[PDB]
């Protein structure tokens, strides 16, 4: 399974990626996760990315493409992979085609989790994640068994810096501008498939398993 997840900030991509990885054993590759880990470590790329992420802007194309090229060339990607929130621009998608031609690992399907913008502010301001393993919760929609504690590793939950009302409105504007050109790129390829993201979390995952059932595991 060679897969991409696309969708607006807060649509449910991370939530569904956790369930796909647990079921099928393929590597989870999230560019947002990679940039936040680098920022916490204080590396030159992490400090560059921080200026863009704090505002709600996208990180420039070529440095982003470069970290993806290197990750996908690893041995653990031989029998499949899941890209979560990359690509984000048509220039990223064009580069990704050339990378996969070269290593012989072409995309099976692009999964678009479709959610309208009027519900996304409430999704993002109540999001809480695990400091140690990244597991995703929501104080109203999907709370942990014990308050402030991860169900998976027992670590402390926290609110991301970028999940504030002012930075969320900027993220929605920036990412919406890229949606129609990216969706048109993959529709013309023939392997874009749509999922209704405005359902219960377990029903969204059911529809995702139904999409993926024709692939070898
Ligand atoms: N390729 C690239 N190019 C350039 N720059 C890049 C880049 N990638 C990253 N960057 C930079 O890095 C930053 C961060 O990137 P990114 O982290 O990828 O954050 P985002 O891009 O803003 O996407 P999120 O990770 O925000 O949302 P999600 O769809 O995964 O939803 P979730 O499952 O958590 O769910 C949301 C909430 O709702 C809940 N929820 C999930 N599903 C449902 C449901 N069905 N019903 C109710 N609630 C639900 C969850 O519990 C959760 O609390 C960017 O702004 C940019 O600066
Ligand atoms: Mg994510
Ligand atoms: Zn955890």
């Amino acid at each position: 399974m060679n897969l991409v997840l696309m969708g607006l900030p807060g649509a449910g991509k991370g939530t569904q990626a956790e369930k796909i990885v647990e079921a099928y054993g393929i590597p989870h590759i999230s560019t947002g996760d990679m940039f936040r880990a680098a920022m916490k470590e204080g590396t030159p790329l992490g400090l560059q990315a921080k200026q863009y992420m704090d505002r709600g802007d996208l990180v420039p194309d070529e440095v982003t493409i470069g970290i993806v090229r290197e990750r996908l060339g690893k041995d653990d990607c031989e029998r499949g992979f899941l890209l979560d929130g990359f690509p984000r621009t048509v220039a990223q998608a064009e580069a990704l085609e050339e990378i996969l031609e070269d290593i012989g690992r072409k995309i099976d399907y692009v999964i678009h989790i479709d959610v309208r913008q009027d519900v996304l502010m409430e999704r993002l301001t109540g999001r809480r994640i695990c400091r140690n393993c990244g597991a995703t919760y929501h104080l109203i929609f999907h709370p942990p068994a014990k308050p402030g504690v991860c169900d998976k590793c027992g670590g402390e939950l926290y609110q991301r810096a970028d999940d504030n009302e002012e930075t969320v409105a900027k993220r929605l504007e920036v990412n919406m501008k890229q949606m129609k050109p990216l969706l048109d790129f993959y529709e013309q390829k023939g392997y874009l498939r749509n999922v209704n993201g405005e359902q219960d979390i377990e029903k969204v995952f059911a529809d995702v398993r139904e999409l993926l059932g024709g692939l070898k595991r």
